């Protein structure tokens, strides 16, 4: 299992503009287009993103291309971030993927706000950190996905995704 396979389980694949769990306009493998309410703003962002007139629909190919850009941007953002970088460096390869997953879902900023959990992960207090991560909007809004990520941080194994 790798980061791409993991995110693709969590996000799914949709070739037509769709709404987030959040109500936001998205396409592909969890690629947010706009937080704006107009399908029209969304369509516009889509064509800007792909470089063609898409009419709200993309190919698999284009979906994966956006996916490769998003994952790269997530990793680079972690590495540029003063709060994130140290945690990332301190973790093993599997847990590294769990932080990447959060950053992809919630952005650099959002994850950097989980001050106390970050602190515990750096200290390698896995069980404590898992309990602390669960106390969030994040877990309450998308509990099955949060729980997969959380188990990943707790165990350092890929089991949560085996099932799936």
């Amino acid at each position: 299992m790798n980061i791409f396979e993991m995110l693709r389980i969590d996000e799914g694949l949709r070739l037509k503009i769709y709404k987030d769990t959040e109500g936001y306009y998205t396409i592909g493998i969890g690629h947010l287009l706009t937080k704006s309410p107009s399908l029209n703003a969304a369509k516009s962002e889509l064509d800007k993103a792909i470089g063609r007139n898409c009419n709200g629909v993309i190919t698999k190919d284009e979906a994966e291309k956006l996916f490769n850009q998003d994952v790269d941007a997530a990793v680079r953002g972690i590495l540029r971030n003063a709060k994130l970088k140290p945690v990332y460096d301190s973790l093993d390869a599997v847990r590294r993927c769990a932080l990447i997953n959060m950053v992809f879902q919630m952005g650099e900023t959002g994850v950097a706000g989980f001050t106390n959990s970050l602190r515990m992960l750096q200290q390698k207090r896995w069980d404590e950190a898992a309990v602390n991560l669960a106390k969030s909007r994040w877990y309450n809004q998308t509990p099955n996905r949060a729980k997969r990520v959380i188990t990943t941080f707790r165990t350092g194994l890929w089991d949560a995704y085996k099932n799936l």
